[PDB]
């Protein structure tokens, strides 16, 4: 079996030929799942006989077979990624929109910063633009923490304190409308890891985002967090209103919960790391790169459902109709995009349109679904003129 | 090729019923339009009970492609009898919910027994199953809303249609002075004004009728005049809407509102059965292609938009919860029918008269929750990791 | 006493001297209450103590009350001069757009402006074009509400309609108030439920006749036809009310809408309409005929709702600033009531953005700005305002 | 002149007889306007008899003759006070039999008041006084202070400025113009609070308002409950939410400390009055800014006009529209169970019972107000010339 891949790649094969063929499939040599194989190549170090090849490739053979036999959701990645660069370049030319000035940290970012990162459910990676520049999740974290809550607590409990539908502060039942709005996000924040101090709660959530991202970059911006606390009049009013209406679980410290809320909003990521988080959501709770199970299918289901209707702010309904993909946006200019069973994505540009969404990101998401059939209600069998990367 | 099949069915001669029996186990019905030539030749040959390589080849030759897929288990649900058995359990479970109230606002709806319950399944490959009362005619009512909206977009395209109507749910008119969506009476009335403009109601009606006939694979589609007359007597609500829409200039130029309402009431009065309606849903799940006729009815654009709205707006006020828990595009009506669509897989019609507080069929809502609970068909369920759920696609 | 009045005026009084003095009191010789006196005068230039008392004796109470300065506004000539100033100041506002939704309304000249005043004591003043007939439109809403309450009582009337502002149906599933189309449509269904539509219309007409002291009241079939031709909003409301069962059982909703349109199509003039207002200000008693048209209950409720609901969307602001119960209509008329003092009809065609007459509103502000007539103004300490009652 | 009066009330007048006649007018011997006359009677009584003669009466009533003349000449707004007084008692006794309602428990201070407490105080525009029930028991103004502090703002700042930050009409937190609907809602009151006495500390603001309330009450009891204030600022989640929202929407004037304003707000709610003291405040409103008993001008006619217009529509909470339609009087209520009632040009009142109904208004107060208008024509839109079964205390 290790020998087949060998012939598939002629008495002896050079390393760079095996590596290039590997990178071709969309995989990265730094992939955690390939670690054992890459450790061996380190020791071996130029030409590989049947024996040496089999020696290094053993542990990781199953994953390597899938890549080379093109079993991945997108068999031809190189062509698909070329399309991604087109859409990226196409969106790059939209200079409209406004960068958030409400805090110095948001205003400091250049409007020209633009990047897109793709991570499939099989771990295939592609990046273009500025994908390595750290930025705060802001509202993009709302789906993530909601997932954590539903994962730990469960659906029945979590929705006792919050609503499952769009709006149009509280609903008929005196619950916030959903987890994707500040009022609802705040309540969700109070549900996580009850009984411990903010430090531990924050360590717990942080560990969780690390799992979703396959231990890729996750960080915290204290500068943003501090300015978030000073300008938080809007959220304080909500916090007091929730407290008054008894929306919080018993024993809750409201003023403290708000600071945790601001902390979570100040969490830093990159297009690349975030795309892995979205891929976990598209992969049913399993981190595509690490293969580990981060979230229960129940949590991922609920989150994608609410990201669908509630994710884009006031542009949600429009977005659900035209784009048909679950997504979440934040004032940093990030858009966390998920294509179920296919991939996950993070688009980042600071300038936002009048509705609070990234101009480029929105332009990119539209073109994406126009090009391929990722639309939730697109038909796999008959898509018309659309392109299916899965074939 | 045809010979390959013949071998799959041991001895030199095949009993004619053996082939038919094995055929049926696929969920396919011998009356299937795509099977006519095979079945015609089969009874003609049977006129002059055994088959041979060259005989079975003579009968199956014309339809060979479909037969192969059926016997090779290439259909979306490869094991139909298993999936079928589950459907019955779900049906049998929902049958035990006797709650709900049959709609009395007109004599026609009130006449129906609370105990009438049935479900029909038509997959994207034309696989068929029914249990309960699937042969009883009933009006679509609001179930027609998505169907006539699909027809509008198909002919007029998206830009034009939604110029007069909204694409989202509602907490009469939205901020743009348009009905919130096609799934509400106001929106449905405007959609009705868009179809087949410039002609009389009789022509418009026939235009939609043939259209529904295609979606149903020429299965039963009918009209209840008794319901139509009652509908137009009791229509104060919809008449109020018509004048408001007229006042707010929500109709295409040269529109007769009173005439549109009449067309509207007729479209609600169009009647079907669980079985024929199941094919309708399947066509929506098939991307616009009628599963049993293999014929193109609606454009992928029209079908997509229709499913998008059935997701959010289809369930009345229970839409938000239905979308969250069930996660399937569906439409409900006062007759107690629920038009259900599982994309890429199948479509159904669940019909019971008794309605809940929301106006949705009690047994239908129950059945849908169980279906998605049992199976991974939920919109955001994962095709790779579904946990405890079942995947009938294997 | 008729002797008394005589010396108040030589051994001989010429009629013109008596006639001039009387007009000065704000009264008209055409006044229905002075009919007997005026009959005698024509039945007879100069006259003595005996001939005077002969003509005057029958009206002596009103005449003595007038000449003794007992009328609500003792000095009318001054007050009249102020009304003219306000009229002239408002005359300079040409902004506003005449209502075009029907031909009849669009025909009216933007420059048509008039003000009529009728006190509770029958004093009359008019300036501008006060003799020109125009449709009451929404100005009739309080009038037909007063009629309803009068006949049916407050308890019955308010099962079908709300008592307060809005900001179609309230929580109770009733129209918010009588001053909005939805409510006026329901109110219209309450009146004379037994008879046919022709008799109903006659009944209201006669009622409006008493209210106007038998002054001009008329009907425009032109407006009525145009009105019913475009009813879509009002038909929309009608069907919604019918569906919500907001009408009294046995009602023909569609027939009612006809009646509704007819009522909006009734014609008045600034002068005749000002009397209608004066009746509302006088507690249901027509100032000039001394007759009792409306119950004090109907008048109280009517003035209450005109206060909050009368001005369309400008009602709240009008109540806060002007502080007078009033009703406005699409024809550009404003039915103004100053309780215990007088009543008025301000008419100019051009509407403002809120649907109220531009000049009319301008006039109402200056009036309350100049005088203490504001609802919550204090009679004792009003500061720099004028009190015409003194 | 003083002689005329002397006769109209033998060759000599017993002092108690003059005192008994004066009290009949509804006036009080404690009337600040009567002090000179009253000091004289006491002094004179020392230097002599118990009996008074022409020359002597001339000595005592000389200074106050004007007011005394109008009292004995039946020229007060209500000529027969004792008949009217007799009626007020009947209404009080009728309303007293309504045992429904729940006393506000949201803080300890309100719950401590017994449900049985019921009282009504009347002060006419001429200073005529009547009280029945418990009118001497102190209680916090609460929302009853809303129109008062708003009047102070309009008096100092005028209408145009004050209403930039607040709406002039009912609701149905912010209106279409992004302002609080009116001064009578917590959101509006909090904004009105920010307008008063800017540039100075809370202790100064509080004193400035306090002395203003003293004028309106004719220097009768005005007090502060710290027990209630502390409880108020612990329970203020609702108002803190509003404050932050107001702060976010830029509703406050420049350089405004919101948390400091909320504290000032709670203090104003905690100010204590009695039915008798408060009734005088209401009468000052009915008198057009003049305190009936002191004859002093507290507020501008403009300030009072606006306040009454808003009390009319916005004063009763959600019962405002119904109240305005039936009762037809400007009024304000508070969680303490007090109702500040004003009859323009006639009198002013304070009705107090702790138990509140579903709408937050005291059952007894509301019941009383209804009977009050049923009996007499005080309705804003009642006619002075024509009323049906109603009686007119202003008529002889
Ligand atoms: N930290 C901000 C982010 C707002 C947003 O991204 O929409 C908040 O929670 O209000
Ligand atoms: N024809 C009925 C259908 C109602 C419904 O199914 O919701 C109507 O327009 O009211
Ligand atoms: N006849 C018009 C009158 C509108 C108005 O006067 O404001 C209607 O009923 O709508
Ligand atoms: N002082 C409390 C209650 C006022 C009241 O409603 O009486 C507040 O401002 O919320």
């Amino acid at each position: 079996l290790e020998d087949l891949l060998f012939y598939t790649i002629q008495e002896k094969i050079p390393v760079h030929k095996f590596i290039t063929a590997l990178k071709s499939t969309g995989l990265r040599t730094s992939d955690p799942r390939l670690k054992e194989c890459m450790d061996m190549l380190r020791l071996t170090l130029v030409m590989l006989d049947k024996d040496l090849f089999k020696k290094c490739v053993q542990s990781n053979i199953v994953l390597l077979t899938q890549a080379f036999r093109r079993k991945f959701v997108i068999p031809d990645f190189m062509s698909f990624t070329s399309h991604i660069d087109e859409l990226y370049e196409s969106a790059k030319k939209q200079s409209g929109g406004k960068v958030a000035d409400y805090i110095p940290q948001l205003a400091k970012f250049s409007p020209d910063l633009w990047g897109v990162s793709v991570c499939t459910v099989d771990g295939q990676r592609h990046s273009i633009g500025d994908t390595k520049v750290p930025f705060c999740l802001q509202s993009c974290v709302k789906p993530l923490k909601y997932a954590i809550a539903v994962n730990d607590l469960g659906t029945e409990y979590v929705h006792r304190y919050v609503g499952k539908e769009p709006s149009g502060f509280l609903n008929e039942d005196d619950k916030p409308h959903n987890p994707m709005v500040n009022a609802g996000a705040i309540v969700v924040t109070s549900l996580i890891k009850q009984g411990v101090n903010n430090a531990e709660k924050f360590d717990y959530v942080m560990q969780f985002l690390n799992k979703m991202a396959g231990n890729e970059y996750v960080g915290f911006s204290n500068a943003t967090f501090q300015s978030e606390r000073e300008s938080g009049d809007r959220n304080f009013a909500i916090g007091y209103y929730l407290k008054e209406k008894k929306c919080f679980p018993e024993g809750t410290d409201m003023v403290g919960i708000l600071d945790f809320y601001f902390q979570l909003c100040s969490i830093e990521v990159t297009c690349e790391s975030a795309s892995v988080m979205a891929a976990t959501l598209a992969n049913g709770g399993f981190c595509p790169i690490t293969g580990e199970r981060v979230l229960s299918p129940e949590a991922v289901r609920n989150t994608l459902s609410l990201m669908h209707s509630c994710g884009m702010y006031d542009f949600s309904g429009q977005f659900a109709f035209h784009v048909g993909l679950p997504a979440k946006s934040g004032v940093a200019g990030g858009i966390l995009l998920v294509v179920p069973n296919v991939m996950g994505m993070m688009c980042w540009s600071p300038p936002l349109d009048k509705m609070g969404n990234s101009v480029k990101g929105i332009h990119f998401c539209h073109d994406l679904v126009s090009l391929c059939n990722f639309h939730n209600y697109d038909n796999l069998r008959h898509f018309a003129k659309k392109l299916d990367p899965r074939r």
